[PDB]
């Protein structure tokens, strides 16, 4: 099943607010990232991280990618609702 | 809105039935071919067009892409509801 969620956005040292983003648990991660931007600034030069003690990446094929590789969503990852992500650009 | 469609699949040259194929308007062109894929034989190497006179291939980023270049979705090229797909392999 395909269903919301809203994740907390903290960009990097910049000393701002957590933004909250409306999100799919079928969005790539691009997806994610497209919806990010679009909130945030109101996803090649941009970075996203979660911390579930140790922080990861989150990107559409990676090394973590079901195996042929399947682009990952936020379910892959297994991020539920509220989870506090990371942007940082360069 | 997200919703789900089904589209039809034609495997190029194989001279076999139609194959549906259970999709989401919000699933990238990457997600559609994983979907097809998991179906048919039950993405880099595969090929996926559409006909709505002209022949299109269908790709997360092309030439048409929103645009910085937004991932495609079938949303994005206005694939509804009981369209025809070619899916080619190499
Ligand atoms: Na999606």
């Amino acid at each position: 099943e395909y269903a919301p969620l809203t994740v907390s956005v903290i960009v990097q040292d910049e000393g701002v607010d957590a933004i909250p983003v409306k999100v799919l648990n079928c969005d790539t991660i691009s997806q994610v990232k497209e919806k990010i931007i679009d909130q945030v600034y109101r996803p090649d030069s941009v970075v996203l991280e979660w911390r579930p003690s140790t922080a990861q990446i989150l990107s559409d094929l990676d090394l973590t990618s079901q195996r042929w590789k399947r682009v990952n969503t936020l379910m892959h990852y297994n991020v539920r609702d509220g989870a506090t992500l990371i942007l940082s650009k360069v």
